[PDB]
């Protein structure tokens, strides 16, 4: 019989949890509160028609794919930024509060949409127009096609001109510098074949950022995107940053330091969220928790139940290359907080890109809760998880926060202390709405593989709680359901026992 206790204090520790950390880069089967439209693709997007480039992914084809995928009309398909539009007028109506729209900066982007770009029409050359990020000239709603170059303030003018600025209800609230600069010559190679140096990446970005905030002063700027822990380390052993990295335990404080000086030479915040990429190295039963894990290996289904606490646990020490020689940069959350807070203090954290795994099965579902619950209590800005709608408990994890009985509830906005005495076969969140404790809410997911748990829950607040009701998830289905409500709470203390892998939503009034 597994025994665990659970203790929560309403009014201690109390921190908001950022709105936007509920958030998804494809079109899910979820309600989600941030959608970012990145990723390789829109590396070589053109906002001036539409173009854009797969690189790697698809044979350097430059297409429509991004109309095709983005569900845009067709009578639309030549209307400058229609990729864009739609993306943020689905996000607007689907009530969603943060847009995330990528621009370009590896230099180049779709002159056309004819197919495959040969390695002799690397460019420059009449299949790519050259990116500049200042026009220099008066905007115009109307970019014209004809000449050599795209430009990005412009880009922004034309968004910002449609929804108003980021101060607005209806506004675009943040741009990114590009997607995974490391990895534009490996992705990108028609566009960006040098490996790019960490010198250009802040020229560009802090060019990009000024160009941006002269037309939407409000936009927050999110950078750099990095792909994975060697970029954060040496933006993948970068070819300057023997030079460059001196004095640096890392590039993130390079970054960091960098964007801060820009700033204050400048007059004004350039970097407003450090953005990076985290797909977990995590191992178990010979294969990666993700990308392709088995949802049969048991083994790796138990590997990604505990991978998230490399998000945050001292304690955790996973199976990866990054468990075994990184230690001094993990756990990775606090690493990343420390470097803010040591090099360019004020700036937000957002995971931009993400995915455990195991996304059509409960341990997806589990990890997935753990993940925004650990998200919201460590401080995260922004999050936006990378994966299609067949990850339906991934998804679950998602709306156990954001519309856990289908009608809008949702997790509350201000994180409050909740401690477990068993991290391992347990997770447990809790959350008030506002500074009003009177309506408690607790994520409660329960680990272990083949047995319930019991959970004695002690709870020190200003309210006495009568009532529980309780929303849920498991094996049997990733649809939440509500459970029988927990009625016995003496002095705010009360019992339950929980089956064998679920995810529960407690709603204490
Ligand atoms: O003439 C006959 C009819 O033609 C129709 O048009 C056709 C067209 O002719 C044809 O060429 C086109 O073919 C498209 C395929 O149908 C479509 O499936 C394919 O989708 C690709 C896409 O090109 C590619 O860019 C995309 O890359 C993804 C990648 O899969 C994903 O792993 C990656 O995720 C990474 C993140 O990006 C990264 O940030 C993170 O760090 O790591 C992630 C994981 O690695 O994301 C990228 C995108 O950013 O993959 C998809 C799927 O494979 O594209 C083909 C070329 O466009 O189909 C057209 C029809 O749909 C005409 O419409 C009709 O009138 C004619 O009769
Ligand atoms: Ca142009
Ligand atoms: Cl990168
Ligand atoms: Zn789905």
């Amino acid at each position: 019989a597994k025994v665990v206790d659970i203790r929560i204090d309403t009014s201690a520790e109390r921190k908001p949890i950022s709105p936007y950390i509920y958030g998804s880069n494809q079109e899910l089967d979820a309600t989600v509160t941030a959608k970012r439209f990145g990723g390789n693709r829109t590396t070589g997007y053109n906002w001036e028609n539409n173009f854009s480039n797969a690189g790697s992914d698809w044979l350097h084809y430059s297409d429509t794919y991004l109309l095709e995928d983005g569900g845009v009309p067709k009578g639309e398909w030549s209307t400058p930024a229609s990729v864009v539009t739609t993306f943020h007028d689905k996000a607007l109506s689907k009530n969603v509060p943060y847009t995330l729209i990528t621009l370009q900066a590896a230099g180049y982007v779709s002159a056309d949409g004819n197919g495959p770009v040969s390695q002799e029409e690397t460019a420059p050359s009449s299949r790519w127009k050259e990116v500049k990020f200042e026009k220099g000239a008066p905007f115009s709603l109307t970019p014209d096609t004809e000449d050599d170059y795209v430009y990005m303030d412009e880009f922004v003018n034309y968004l910002v001109n449609k929804y108003g600025n980021a101060s607005t209800p209806t506004g675009i609230k943040g741009y990114s510098i590009d997607n995974q600069p490391a990895l534009w010559s490996h992705t990108h190679p028609r566009i960006h074949p040098d490996n790019v140096t960490a010198k250009e990446l802040i020229e560009k970005s802090v060019a990009l950022s000024k160009a941006v905030k002269k037309v939407d002063p409000y936009a927050e700027i999110f950078g750099p995107a990095l792909y994975g822990f060697a970029a954060y380390e040496t933006l993948q052993s970068a070819p300057d940053w023997g030079t460059e990295g001196e004095g640096y335990r890392w590039f993130i404080d390079y970054y960091l330091d960098k964007m801060k000086k820009a700033s204050d030479e400048e007059g004004k915040r350039l970097l407003d969220v450090l953005d990076v990429h985290w797909y977990p190295e995590a191992r178990g039963g010979g294969e990666r928790i993700c990308f392709g894990a088995d949802p049969r290996n048991i083994e790796t289904n138990k590997a990604r139940l505990q991978a998230p606490r490399t998000l945050w646990d001292p304690t955790y020490i996973e199976d990866s290359w990054i468990g075994q020689w990184k230690k001094d940069f993990l756990p990775i959350l606090p690493n990343l907080l420390d470097s803010i807070e040591k090099y360019y203090p004020g700036t937000k954290l957002a995971i931009t890109e993400y995915d455990y795994g195991g996304g059509n099965h409960i341990t997806g579902g589990i990890a997935q809760a753990d993940v925004l619950g650990i998200f919201g209590k460590y401080g995260v800005y922004l999050a936006t998880f990378w994966g299609d709608a067949s990850n339906n408990y991934t998804e679950a994890g998602i709306n156990l926060y954001t519309n856990y009985d289908g009608k809008g509830g949702k997790f509350g906005d201000t994180s409050v202390k909740c401690e477990t005495s068993d991290i391992e076969v347990s997770s447990a969140y809790a959350s008030i709405v506002g500074e009003d404790d009177s309506k408690l809410h607790i994520i409660l997911l329960n680990k272990n593989y083949d047995q319930p748990t019991t959970f004695n829950f002690s709870i020190d607040s200003s309210k006495n709680y009568t009532i529980g009701n309780v929303w849920a998830f498991d094996r049997g289905s990733s649809n939440i359901t509500q459970r029988t409500p927990i009625v016995n709470i003496k002095d705010n203390t009360f019992t339950y026992t929980v089956p064998a892998l679920t995810a529960c939503h407690i709603v204490l009034e």
